[PDB]
């Protein structure tokens, strides 16, 4: 953390954050979502990390260089310790990155290797090659050396997320699903884990050995599973909180902005709201019926009516703001709601369905007041304009997203936010292959215009190949988009050193600081 000239500390540097639910786990190749992160960034520091504003930076590696975008090199910086004591080393990178290709290891996000297209790495994940023919080597202890299939002037970008952090060896091997318990863990980010109480806290305390821990102000940060936005805005106010998760609960949001202004934060966000349909499974099949419930769904209404936030209403999957984004709005989102009702309509009686025979499917969707609260209101708005009856199921976090990998459902609520800030850290997703793929959206088309864009070197021709990506997936109607992210949540005027200014909500609890009250 870097405290201002001036500013007074407080004598007691803890920090209370809710973290949305409880995490799917702590080891960096078994995790994907936001609550998972916010803990992994504590934990495990990886080649390069995002400053304060957002910007990659300087991590375990302290410089870099490239050859043709293609050859990666990285020097460690000699200090750089695990929370044992022991040196991280090229070595230690080379066995993670190895351990995440590894389709035994069953990772979430083994295709984050395919998205920096890391040599060898599609014949690693279909099992035709062993993982240790990873394009990535250790020259020595203090030099990583990443090898790509094509180049890839954004490379460095992808290596601030928990899936290329380092993972201790020893621990896994030893103590294999339990390394990451309190007494058997190892950590090189600023924090270790002192305690994890499943479904009630998990608290960090200052990593002694992390090499800048000079730095380091709160000595010690609790993570929160409160999937209640109601009672998180409740804890924040009582005292307990000081940093609520960003999901802001219906109920009390507008009374919040009146009541403590200065505390309310909103600022722009990296993310999409929007309804996953299981593309494989009858009759979600079919695009007319998943166009029909694309267009069918009133995204004033929920955006400006039920919701209002200050989201924005959405119509394509990666946000229009993305670096690089410079997508067109289809014709569609234009029209009125009425007109789009009607062809949504005309499309399900093209389908099959009748009043007698209507469509009926489940709604799924995690835990929250929120998500509840914009599915009801969904299956209403989808009743009233189309005809279509929805079953609400709510389930845990991290059943939820085994669910949604399962592919045992109809329709399910779904967020992505950004790993990188470039188009493709949004449509890699949904590549035929992606370990990322919850659609289970298979494309020929759209997985020739992505293998495209880094067949040219040029940005304008990159980014119409996005554009016309966005386009087909809209053809498709593979999902159905509701509304761009805003980063909203409360923060007490005594937490020091969040700025808001980055649109992928990377924080570091080792930037922040206490301010006396």
């Amino acid at each position: 953390a870097d405290v201002p000239a001036g500013v007074q500390l407080a004598d007691k540097q803890t920090l209370v954050r809710n973290n949305g639910s409880e995490v799917q786990s702590l080891d960096p190749h078994k995790i994907e979502g936001v609550p998972e992160s916010n803990v992994s960034r504590d934990l495990f520091e990886g080649l390069l990390i995002s400053d304060v504003e957002g910007h990659p930076s300087p991590g375990v590696a302290e410089k870099w260089e490239n050859k043709d975008f293609k050859v990666w090199t990285f020097h460690l910086r000699e200090n750089a310790k695990w929370s044992d004591g022991t040196p991280v080393t090229a070595h230690d990178f080379v066995y993670s990155w190895q351990r995440l290709a590894d389709p035994n290891t069953a990772s979430p996000y083994a295709s984050y290797l395919q998205y920096g297209h890391i040599a060898n790495i599609d014949d690693i994940i279909a099992g035709k090659k062993p993982a240790t023919d990873l394009g990535v080597k250790a020259l020595d202890d203090h030099t990583f050396e990443v090898t790509l299939s094509e180049p890839v002037p954004y490379f460095y970008k992808l290596l601030v997320h928990p899936s290329v952090s380092p993972v201790p060896k020893s621990a896994v091997e030893k103590f294999g699903d339990k390394w990451t318990q309190p007494a058997n863990i190892v950590t090189n980010g600023a924090y270790k884990l002192k305690n994890w109480v499943v479904n009630e806290r998990i608290v960090l305390e200052r990593n002694p050995q992390y090499w800048d821990n000079a730095k380091t102000v709160i000595n010690q940060v609790t993570y929160l599973p409160i999937s209640s936005e109601v009672t998180d805005v409740n804890r924040y106010r009582s005292g307990e909180i000081d940093m609520t998760y960003n999901n802001m609960p219906i109920e009390l949001f507008q009374k919040l902005k009146k009541e403590i202004p200065n505390e309310v934060r909103v600022d722009p966000y990296l993310c999409t709201y929007y309804y996953e349909i299981n593309n494989q499974k009858a009759p979600f099949n079919d695009v007319r019926v998943r166009t029909a419930l694309k267009l069918a769904l009133d995204r004033d209404i929920i955006v400006n009516k039920v919701k209002n936030q200050g989201d924005l209403p959405a119509y394509s999957y990666t946000p229009p703001y993305t670096d690089g984004a410079k997508l067109v709005e289809p014709e569609w989102f234009k029209w009125s709601q009425q007109k789009r009702n009607e062809e949504a309509k005309k499309l399900l009686a093209e389908a099959g369905f009748t009043a007698d025979k209507p469509l009926t499917f489940d709604l799924l969707y995690n835990t929250s007041d929120l998500h509840k609260k914009l599915a009801i209101a969904v299956a209403s708005i989808w009743k009233k304009n189309l005809g279509v009856n929805v079953n609400l199921e709510n389930q845990e976090w991290k059943t939820f997203l085994d669910t949604r990998h399962q592919g045992t459902f109809d329709v399910a609520r779904a967020g992505w936010c950004a790993d990188y800030n470039e188009p493709t850290s949004f449509l890699n997703t949904m590549l035929s292959d992606s370990s990322n793929n919850t659609a289970h959206y298979k494309s020929p088309a759209f997985d020739k215009l992505i293998a495209d864009t880094l067949k040219v070197a040029d940005d304008t021709q990159r980014s119409e190949l996005y554009a016309k990506a966005e386009q087909q997936l809209d053809k498709d109607s593979a999902i159905v988009p509701v509304y761009y992210y805003v980063n909203a949540r409360l923060v007490k005027p005594w937490v020091g050193g969040y700025t808001g200014k980055d649109p992928l909500d990377n924080i570091y609890v080792k930037n922040l600081y206490i301010i006396k009250h």
